[PDB]
């Protein structure tokens, strides 16, 4: 894209950053069960194979404790905004925020009371990724749910972190994200018991880091957190649906 493009792109994360409260917000956030927590939402986008402008984005509400699908909707979209490294957001954020008004304005009775992002949140080239750009704008308490490290602000997958990962021993089991000068970005959480690779956690909008990290572990059944699994799982069946794919 052009330079003026990138320069205003920069200038609305700025502006938008600039929005993001890095604290619990909610009663629900400050208990150890979340008692008052009852609906958890997930967004996912996913291209489709061989395509980098084609996708589908899906929004799932789930409830919660008992993390039972109660919502569920996926459509197919086109990402016409040009991909550049640290602006994903803005191919995907148009399209997700559409999901959640449409839900916001069919069932507000199903409206989540945080979502799980499959993507980044603080933890990100410019602290402002798809979880923290897409919280701000629904104004919805929003976690970003990594699968991979970002290596930002000094953040390495290197001989430390390594080591760090094989003391992660059960479930819920954490350790810190610390980018070289001392903001801590995110926590590396074990999901799973039977799974040596953890996700990277980071604050979106609306929630702190340790309530964050705790919530997500309470989120999974299996290693991907299930707002997000189903998420996944509803992408890809709808890309398979509307392509006619077997
Ligand atoms: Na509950
Ligand atoms: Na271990």
């Amino acid at each position: 894209p052009p330079e003026e493009t990138l320069s205003l792109w920069k200038r609305e994360q700025a502006r938008l950053k600039a929005h993001v409260v890095d604290r619990d917000t909610e009663a629900w956030q400050r208990d150890p069960a979340f008692s008052g927590l009852q609906r958890v939402g997930g967004v996912d986008v996913s291209f489709v194979a061989g395509d980098s402008v084609r996708a589908c984005a899906s929004l799932v509400v789930l409830s919660f404790p008992e993390l039972e699908v109660v919502y569920e909707e996926s459509r197919m979209v086109s990402l016409t905004a040009p991909y550049v490294s640290g602006f994903l957001a803005f191919r995907e954020v148009p399209f997700l925020l559409e999901l959640v008004q449409q839900l916001r304005e069919k069932e507000p009775g199903l409206m989540p009371q945080v979502l799980l992002v499959d993507g980044n949140g603080v933890l990100h080239h410019r602290g402002f990724g798809v979880a923290s750009h897409l919280g701000v704008l629904t104004d919805l308490p929003c976690v970003g749910v990594a699968k991979k490290l970002l290596q930002v602000d000094g953040l390495a997958n290197n001989a430390l972190h390594k080591e760090k990962i094989r003391l992660l021993q059960t479930r819920g089991d954490s350790f810190p994200l610390l980018g070289d000068s001392g903001t801590v970005l995110g926590m590396a959480l074990r999901s799973h018991d039977r799974s040596t690779r953890p996700l990277y956690i980071s604050v979106g909008h609306r929630m702190s880091l340790e309530a964050a990290v705790r919530l997500t572990s309470a989120c999974s059944r299996f290693r991907i957190p299930e707002p997000v699994r189903q998420a996944d799982i509803c992408s890809r069946e709808h890309i398979r649906k509307s392509l006619g794919l077997p």
